[PDB]
């Protein structure tokens, strides 16, 4: 669960919540009053606020480490005591009762129209009735409305138990379905889908999401679902693999990691299946050889670099390619940089990859280096990114039996997830045309189960909508 995250509270509300309802070791996370986060912890009768920064690459904790998600951050510190500091301990989550980041909560709602149009057997939603709530379910086919009485800070369906939150009530009736007199089981199988749009109606959705914003609420609801993606990252934790990670706590899921054929099988990279991708971190001096072994083994012919080598005076990715016209050996792999072409937003490098001692293994690898992405945030216009993805897509499509496209930035989750998701969404619109259904958070949740924290910020999330809108507008 992710109940420790409170989306609509202030620092004072957090302090009073922790002092009156928590104990020593009580904690909560919250958005900054913007784009930053606060971890508030009770220690020796007093509340300590710790800043968490995300500019689009990773969650950066003051006095701690860098993480792919807030859930991974909390999971780590709740398991590894002494790592946060005077040591600060995360013992007890202080649960949030606010239903705003729940998939099924639709405040003011109409609900019968949505359930009849979009719904199926077990599709449900919760809405605001005075101060009371309504649970509306579809079964088959028909729609049933259950009143939810709010009586003295507690919620109930007219009898039995009284829950401290709508979430507790929903979860209880999810596991224990209400049975109507004549036998209809009020199965709450899945929340009603309200995010799937028809591609031709994107400008309408972007307009509604821009109203007081809706983009923030939709993104935080997606963030609440990240607690279901805490898959094992054991291989990245091995002693022999620690120095192969750019960030010690940003690791690849074992079940999707690229396996390389003493301990020569590891790279911090994952296969992303929607044309497949490999999402990876920027090379380290000690991982350049593992990087070319991955490119060669996977039969990849296109590499997308979405970062400069150095940003804000800090190394983001080492130069893993030779200078123009030069030849270099990276272990068993040989790379020639044949030609470099400069365009406004990017540089194209035509590389020739082969295994040393075997000439017939040679293939051209096209490296598309996007150089104009800002240090913080996202571009103000998606046209540059869209023209770039269009060219990358056409190169990939022209090469018979080409392997997955290699995509990397620094940690390989923010800008990498953003470029991949845009590329997945636009591909549906290429194959199926303007008359197709696209579901942005569904696409992201799917990519995120293949690599942690793919798409880092709300600014990137909004950029994905703007990019899809722009692609459809130029169709
Ligand atoms: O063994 C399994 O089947 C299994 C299943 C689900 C999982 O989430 C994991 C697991 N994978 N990584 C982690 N980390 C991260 C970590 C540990 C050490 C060094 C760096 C990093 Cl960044 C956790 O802190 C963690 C904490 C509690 C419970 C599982 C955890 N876990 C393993
Ligand atoms: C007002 C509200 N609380 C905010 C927006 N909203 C929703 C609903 N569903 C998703 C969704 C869709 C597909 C996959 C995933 Cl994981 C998610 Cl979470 C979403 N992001 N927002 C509706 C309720």
């Amino acid at each position: 669960s992710r109940r420790w995250f409170h989306p609509n509270i202030t620092g004072v509300e957090a302090e009073n919540l922790l002092l009156t309802r928590g104990v020593d070791g009580s904690f909560l996370a919250r958005p900054s009053k913007p784009g930053d986060f606060t971890l508030s912890v009770r220690r020796n009768g007093a509340v300590t606020h710790i800043k968490i920064q995300n500019t689009g690459d990773y969650y950066d904790l003051y006095g701690g480490e860098k993480f792919a998600t807030l859930a991974e951050l909390v999971q780590y510190y709740m398991e590894h005591h002494g790592q946060l500091k005077d040591v600060i301990e995360l013992k007890y989550p202080l649960n949030c009762a606010d239903p705003t980041s729940e998939r099924w909560f639709h405040g003011h709602l109409e609900a019968e129209k949505l359930l009849t149009e979009k719904g199926k057997h077990g599709s449900f939603l919760v809405r605001e009735s005075p101060g009371d709530f309504v649970l509306s379910v579809r079964t088959g086919s028909k729609v049933t409305h259950v009143m939810i009485r709010c009586q003295e800070l507690k919620y109930d369906v007219g009898g039995g138990e009284r829950f401290d939150s709508l979430t507790d009530l929903v979860e209880h009736y999810k596991k224990n379905p209400m049975v109507e007199t004549l036998g209809t089981v009020l199965q709450l199988k899945q929340p009603l889908n309200t995010t799937r749009i028809n591609a031709a109606e994107i400008e309408s959705r972007v307009r509604e999401l821009s109203k007081l914003q809706g983009f923030w609420e939709e993104f935080e609801t997606l963030q609440q679902q990240e607690c279901k993606l805490l898959y094992s990252r054991k291989e990245g934790q091995r002693q022999e693999n620690k120095n192969k990670n750019r960030y010690k706590n940003i690791l690849p899921f074992d079940h999707t990691r690229v396996v390389l054929h003493p301990v020569s099988d590891y790279i911090n990279a994952n296969i992303i299946m929607p044309k497949s991708y490999i999402a990876t971190q920027g090379c380290l001096q000690n991982t350049v050889n593992d990087f070319w072994r991955m490119v060669f083994q996977e039969n990849s012919r296109v590499i997308v670099m979405t970062t400069k080598e150095v940003e804000r005076g800090k190394s983001k990715c080492v130069k893993y390619w030779p200078d123009e016209y030069a030849l270099k050996e990276y272990g068993v792999m040989r790379v020639r940089n044949v030609k470099e072409s400069a365009a406004h937003d990017y540089t194209l490098r035509e590389l020739k990859l082969s295994k040393v001692g075997q000439g017939n293994t040679e293939r051209t690898v096209w490296q598309y280096h996007f150089r104009t992405w800002p240090d913080h945030g996202v571009p103000s216009d998606p046209g540059g990114v869209l023209d770039f993805l269009e060219e990358v897509h056409h190169k990939q499509e022209s090469i018979m039996d080409a392997g997955p496209v290699v995509v990397h930035c620094s940690a390989g989750i923010g800008r990498t997830g953003t470029f991949i998701v845009i590329d997945i969404l636009i591909d549906i619109i290429r194959e199926k045309g303007v008359d197709c259904d696209i579901d942005v958070p569904k696409t992201i949740q799917m990519v995120r189960s293949q690599r942690s924290g793919m798409v880092q910020t709300e600014a990137q999330y909004r950029f994905i909508y703007m990019a899809v809108q722009h692609y459809i507008e130029t169709l």
